[PDB]
């Protein structure tokens, strides 16, 4: 048959030139963006976005402290150890849509509140605790997860999640663009439990 589609072949040409962002199309006014890291695996980086109505440490107590306010799934918590004032090993269970197993997580998040410039940040990475043993079904890999809130207008922030997570069990052509949604999705849920509703 006759269809050249050397454009398939030349975005992904140019695409491997590229070492920044690569924006998307979000939902729900949302920024989406995502990145090879060129590391030998095939999994992006996601950087998520929202515009909150609340000042930022209190959007970081949020995503911190108060994650049953916006996440439906959340299930399980627990610190399992605190390492010093603001580091902590914290484990928590996310509950699937279909009959799915569950998705599990056990990770080190330390946070921070007093940068420059008003900036708020917390930061995880998976870990296995000797107490943190399999509450459910599939434990992921929080490779990278940083929450990055800054101060934008009165009282209001920026928030934004750049991740990179190894759920156990999906296609590749799956968290080729569908993992991002759920990215956007969470920072919108984030945002809307701010919002008079």
């Amino acid at each position: 048959t006759y269809l050249n589609h050397l454009i398939q072949g030349l975005q992904k040409e140019a695409k491997e030139k590229f070492k920044g962002w690569v924006t998307c199309s979000s939902t729900d006014n949302t920024d989406l963006a995502f990145k090879k890291v060129g590391d030998g695996n095939p999994l992006k980086l996601w950087k998520a976005s929202v515009e909150v109505e609340a000042p930022p440490s209190v959007v970081l107590n949020r995503v911190l402290r108060e994650r049953h306010l916006w996440d439906e799934d959340f299930v399980q918590w627990k610190v399992v150890e605190t390492l010093d004032r603001q580091t902590e090993i914290y484990q928590y269970v996310l509950n699937s849509m279909a009959p799915h197993p569950s998705r599990d997580f056990v990770v080190l998040r330390t946070w921070k509140t007093d940068l420059p410039k008003g900036m708020c940040t917390l930061v995880s990475l998976s870990v296995e605790h000797e107490e943190a043993q399999l509450l459910g079904g599939v434990r992921a890999v929080v490779m990278d997860s940083q929450y990055l809130i800054e101060p934008c207008g009165s009282g209001k922030s920026r928030l934004t999640h750049i991740c990179r997570i190894d759920l156990k069990g999906h296609s590749p052509e799956w968290y080729s663009k569908g993992f991002g949604h759920l990215c956007a999705a969470e920072v919108a849920r984030i945002r809307n439990s701010f919002q008079p509703l």
